[PDB]
């Protein structure tokens, strides 16, 4: 078979109804992603989209939300140790991980309890 | 604040213990992604990694696996039309989505019940 898949366009992360202020304050303010406008048709669904490099993260509203604690997206970060201190400074709780040896990584939870990984190569 | 975040490096998709054969059959054979060897130190954890463009998908083993039927990763596809009919040819069930009119897209479930989305911009 031919090679159709070109990469990850975006990841969708779930959140409850009314999540927007908190989503904006964490993804936008705190970790510093740029919010982007949703397509006109999809606005009526609630939620927020944010840009990270050539990819996006779509925070989507769910009727019966449960956070994703295991499966999760991993974002590549420049200057990870500087970024991490910027998070710690803002009261974000971080969890370091040394299991993968040529990579620096840590985990955080978004305001809704969803697992996020940040990594950079050593 | 400076702009530290560069992109999505990978997505971790959960699966049960013993999933490797079924994961390779679907992610590798069916959808056609290239299997990537895991770091030596991580072998014992089970699971498999597949390449997609400058990104990866990591299938990670979970004893307490719960499939992600709603929140999911979305993969960009060239010639999605033709990709979709290649999946149907192989007996894969596809669920089209027409809500976003600038984009063609559809969902499938992997063998463990996780939702995956495929999309392409319209020309």
């Amino acid at each position: 078979m031919r090679n159709y898949i070109q990469g990850i366009d975006h990841v969708q992360v779930a959140a409850p109804v009314g999540c927007e202020e908190e989503a904006r304050a964490f993804y936008g303010e705190t970790i510093g992603m740029e919010e982007i406008p949703k397509p006109e048709e999809l606005k009526k669904r609630g939620g927020c989209w944010f840009k990270c490099g050539n990819q996006e993260i779509h925070i989507g509203v769910e009727q019966n939300f449960n956070p994703a604690k295991r499966a999760h997206p991993a974002f590549y970060v420049l200057k990870i140790d500087e970024f991490k201190q910027e998070l710690i400074k803002q009261g974000i709780e971080v969890i370091d991980d040394h299991a993968r040896p040529d990579v620096i990584r840590f985990y955080v939870s978004d305001p809704f309890g969803n697992r996020i990984e940040f990594m950079e190569n050593k």
